[PDB]
DNA sequence: CAGAGGACGGGGAGCCGGG
DNA sequence: CAGAGGACGGGGAGCCGGG
């Protein structure tokens, strides 16, 4: 999903990327964090992210509803600075309605 | 302010089992070491008819749950392997017509 | 190191989790 | 075990990434 050959496409576009390069992030605490560059045998650090690509989302009935993109997140755990913490990964791009 | 999928989002500790980036079901441990952790993993996904707020009249629409890709500390053999399994993440909406 | 309401959700850092 | 195209997206295991 969604299936493409049946014709199907998201609400919201997203776009994904493998991030190798990050160095500071937002913990799970709301706290800015250094991450290191490797983990221990050892590992270079990867985090999958997925964010909004971009108004308003496809198909909304406009006759009751607002709406808008946005970004929501995941925690992933990550080595940071030395401690193993949840950090704040972008990972949807979903659809919020209002009015 | 609502979704326009509503989701749920849990913490779960107790995971056994998972499907690797590959597609390869794989075995999750129950631990991984630095001191030694629990792995917890984020997961969200959708609850549940079309999604909410949409215009019916033209299009058709569904919610399903998409997923993302966490390290995790698995069973290889006899030898530990730290790889990327799939997480549900979130629930987002799907259009056609 | 010390939870949860209203119906036609709730345990472990101002943390994660609204016709 | 060695990339990318139509236009009013692309590098690192069947892997990740459509009026």
């Amino acid at each position: 999903h969604p299936i493409f050959h049946r014709g199907e496409f998201s609400v919201c576009d997203s776009v994904s990327v493998w991030v190798g390069d990050k160095t500071t992030a937002t913990d799970i605490k709301g706290k800015e964090v250094m991450v290191l560059g490797e983990v221990n045998s050892v590992f270079k650090q990867y985090f999958f992210e997925t964010k909004c690509r971009d108004s308003g989302c496809r198909g909304i009935d406009s006759k009751h509803w607002n709406s808008y993109c946005t970004t929501t997140h995941t925690f992933v755990k990550a080595l940071t600075m030395a401690a193993w913490r949840f950090i704040r990964i972008d990972t949807a791009c979903v659809c919020v309605l209002s009015r």
